């Protein structure tokens, strides 16, 4: 009874296994629902006031359902800034679209130690 | 890149470690290669569903950040939901703690709900 890629996608809500979205900020994204509740794909940073803008980076998350986690290292071979993101929520589809409303923490360096930040993206699906 | 490597960055000197928060819950983590972390994770804290059976988790470390994923999904029990922690270890002689928030995605009173909380894991070993 493990879910196939594609149920899994559309048990999200979109009809392929991978999906292409932005959030209100421009950041954008393209999910890969794969075996074992898997998501895997990458992230694009376009918001400002952060640094690792404009390259993909890798992400990795699980989902079940319309629900989904998922988190984003910030390494890759262009530029580092020392943290970790991680978003959780849930997919809404309407007509035609797909809206993901989700929540976000940021690991990252503090004064003495680390901090957590914290805020919210909604994404909609790239047709 | 080194399982062990990053393993020791994050503050824990094996690639499986065995940790519990402040609630009981429990969770292994292995240290795979290029930042990767896989494990299981055992919700054991009073309040919620899906209590006392492993699922799976996986997610990503940087230095001694991490973040980690959970569906709420396996052959015993299904709580409809996901949840993500996000956060930093932090070392203090043999002693490791990780210090994190975590948000719960999942079907609430009459729409999709996002909960929030904060855990803190120690190393059981
Ligand atoms: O500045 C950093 O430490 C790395 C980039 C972080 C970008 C954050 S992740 C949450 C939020 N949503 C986005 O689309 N970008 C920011
Ligand atoms: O009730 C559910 O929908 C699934 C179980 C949720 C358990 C949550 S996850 C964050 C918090 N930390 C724990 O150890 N357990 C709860």
């Amino acid at each position: 009874q493990d879910m196939s890629p594609r149920q899994s996608a559309e048990a999200f809500g979109v009809p392929a296994v991978s999906s292409s979205w932005v959030n209100q900020d421009g950041s954008t994204m393209t999910l890969v629902f794969g075996a074992g509740n898997s998501v895997s794909g990458f992230y694009v940073n376009n918001a400002p006031g952060f640094g690792c803008q404009g390259t993909p980076y890798p992400l990795v998350g699980l989902t079940w359902g319309n629900f989904i986690g998922f988190t984003v290292a910030w390494d890759n071979a262009t530029a580092n800034c020392n943290s970790v993101t991680s978003w959780t929520g849930f997919a809404e589809a309407a007509g035609s679209d797909v809206t993901i409303v989700t929540d976000w923490n940021l690991a990252y360096q503090g004064s003495s130690s680390g901090e957590i930040q914290q805020g919210s993206d909604t994404f909609t699906l790239v047709n």
